[PDB]
């Protein structure tokens, strides 16, 4: 088995270095003043960029592989997605979650991702697709470590049972309570269901991730009580508000107030910038906004943001490859993160900051860790990230899980040349 | 020499086709009722996808390679962009810029782009970087055919001697008059602007392509006179209006009486999405226009439009591979253009749309054109773009200038599996 990745490069660090690993795990990380030989049980990372694997904080395999499914979401909105959804949901069974939810998250192994949240939808008697995905949790763990949200897509409050619904999707196993307050009939039902999730959490000891607040309304603040029952609960660093894309549309006046709390209580938040470009601004003519949330504020003001590919091929999204520097590609531009810095930072967006936001306890490149770590042929983030690399090489547990041989390309002209792109 | 592309799919039709080639021409296309078997001579398209060469429609290979020097484009705006690039225009040396300008074009070439139009700023009395271009587009030209527009970046009224440098560049070769009435003093010298390039058009026989109105100013109206100019001389065919991302930032009613000028006119019209999401909406705060110019409504008008990357590593762009299916992608999503059949007709916006904007006679798979062709590994244009996927073979004269061998993806799971990521 391999002892040795050699030849590494690692982002915010200078030179060269050499992880030594040992029974599954990282036994230590040295820098070396130069090149190093290959050997027998070295792997050689070539002088790219090794980082821990990538991370999909926000994804629903119960829905990927379904887009026009029986129908085509027409409006390309969140609301018409819903009820494009709730016609294939009522065509369920077990094996046919099993089998699209396995082809993403081959997809997702391929590229270099070892931890994925999907949310599945509970706003079902038959708990149909939590059935499956619990299933496919246990199938997958020897390659990614999944989490499963117990999400509410049509209401806690506002559809039959709800609540009973997603009590006992946590009963269960589901590892994450969700909500969706902005889509329950009134703004109460919207507070009070918060309270609800966070009293469930508590009783069960798990997680929680909010969609929270995604649609085009400056008046949707529900992620101020997501922010200030985690306050009030001591508990932020289990607590997720996803897409908050109402806050691309707030003054900026409530939302300097909004910060102090968001910092103060310790949540995480996920953009998904594929998903909420296509589906944010359908209501307006022209100008047209964004409706990403505010990524940049939150990254200058310390509070943790990272980004999610949300759908792969569904109601809410017709395109993906379930490819994270695909994903942060597309935020950096809409974001306007464009300096040199920012883009090479960028890595930060869909690795360490996705892991904090799924909670995780043993992720990073450091001794005792597992040796989880995925190498990408390149010189660092921005250039990862400009070439859009596939990975090299993906090790879990210390063994190599998946590798891309990079396609090579020539041009002919007066002599055959290669190219890479590179400069 | 090759003599036959076999199993071939084309845009919009049924089956498989065969393209018979002759003397460095298309002799004749023909249907296959099955697939065909492989025979030297014979190019297998492998089921995959034959189209014209991609286009370039809107670069600026002067700058490219240059973001940073002597300074970086902290704002992230076409204004700082241009004080930037004066910076790095009096460093300029003739060696310097054809060097730049083949490390970008082999990218593209390696991209199965056969069709480039480089704007090069001409407000420069040394004319250095245009004297430069000349050269490369002689050395390139059996790879590229290159068209060059004498842009006067600073301005033709806005500049010394900028209108006798603009005919300067014309009298030296230039393919096409450019203009930039946005960034003249005053709205007047926009206007006049426009006649000047209109009588230098004429007088030379020459195309025209204007940076036109690239500011988020909904005053900056010079798409209607370069129209109107267009539609009186006759011209509109040999007429480009570049950017125009004033327009997104229109009222309904004024774009809708500019509509009916805008499609009588027969004038082109690019887009530059990479750049545009990136410098517009700068001068927002929260919310924050997209700024892309009204791609979908022109489709829907059958006003003629097309994708360009504009930069590639320089000033207004610190990215880039000079690929225009990821250009392609950036726009669908920017401009809502995403339900499968505008995702799938998308290649029109790379390929034909882009052909008709250059005023190409020699561009198309249809009997008596030259042999210029790519082959996409992929199905449909829907699928070339969701996975993004290289050129195969790039085919120019009826002979092969590029080939790339797609990278090989295997996860190890119970047994190893290769990932292609299709369904
Ligand atoms: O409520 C939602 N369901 C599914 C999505 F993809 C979107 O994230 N929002
Ligand atoms: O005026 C301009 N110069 C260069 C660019 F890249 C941008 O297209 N606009
Ligand atoms: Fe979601
Ligand atoms: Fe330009």
């Amino acid at each position: 088995a391999l002892q040795t990745i050699i030849n590494a490069r690692l982002p915010g660090e200078e030179g060269l270095w050499q992880i030594h690993l040992q029974d599954g795990k990282i036994s230590a990380i040295d820098a070396q003043s130069g090149v190093m030989p290959i050997t027998e049980n070295s792997l050689d990372a070539e002088q790219g960029l090794v980082i821990p694997p990538f991370v999909e904080p926000h994804i629903h395999l119960d829905t990927t592989q379904t887009a026009g499914q029986p129908n085509w979401n027409q409006s390309g909105t969140l609301f018409e997605g819903i009820e494009r959804w709730a016609e294939r949901k009522a065509l369920l069974t077990h094996d046919d979650v099993k089998q699209r939810a396995w082809q993403t998250l081959k997809w997702q192994i391929a590229n270099g991702i070892q931890h994925v949240r999907t949310h599945v939808d509970v706003s079902d008697a038959t708990l149909t697709a939590l059935k499956a995905m619990l299933e496919v949790k246990q199938e997958v763990a020897p390659w990614i470590d999944l989490q499963i949200v117990a999400f509410p897509q049509e209401g806690i409050l506002s559809y039959p049972n709800g609540e009973a619904l997603l009590e006992e999707a946590l009963r269960l196993g589901a590892d994450v309570v969700g909500a969706i307050p902005h889509f329950e009939f009134t703004r109460e039902y919207g507070v009070e269901s918060l309270h609800k999730t966070f009293a469930l959490a508590q009783k069960y000891d798990r997680l929680i991730d909010v969609h929270c607040d995604e649609i085009d309304d400056e008046q949707s603040r529900f992620v101020e009580t997501v922010a200030a029952l985690a306050h009030h609960e001591g508990m932020g660093a289990r607590v997720t508000a996803s897409h908050t894309t109402a806050m691309h549309s707030y003054n900026g006046a409530y939302t300097s107030r909004l910060f102090r709390l968001l910092k103060m209580s310790g949540i995480n938040f996920v953009a998904n910038p594929l998903v909420n470009i296509h589906l944010q601004g359908r209501f307006d003519t022209y100008p047209k906004r964004r409706g990403i949330t505010r990524v940049k504020e939150m990254l200058e003001s310390g509070i943790n943001v990272c980004f999610g590919h949300d759908g792969v091929f569904d109601p809410w999204y017709p395109l993906g490859t379930a490819n994270m520097l695909q994903v942060l590609h597309m935020g950096l531009h809409v974001c306007q993160l464009m300096g040199y810095g920012q883009i090479n930072d960028g890595l930060n967006l869909i690795t360490h900051h996705s892991a904090r936001t799924l909670n995780l306890q043993d992720y990073g490149i450091a001794a005792g860790n597992s040796a989880n770590l995925i190498i990408l042929p390149a010189e660092n983030g921005f250039d990862a990230l400009r070439r859009q690399v596939p990975v090299r090489y993906s090790v879990r547990g210390g063994k190599v899980i998946a590798s891309t041989q990079p396609a090579q390309t020539t041009v002919y002209l007066e002599q055959p040349e290669a190219i890479d792109y590179k400069r």
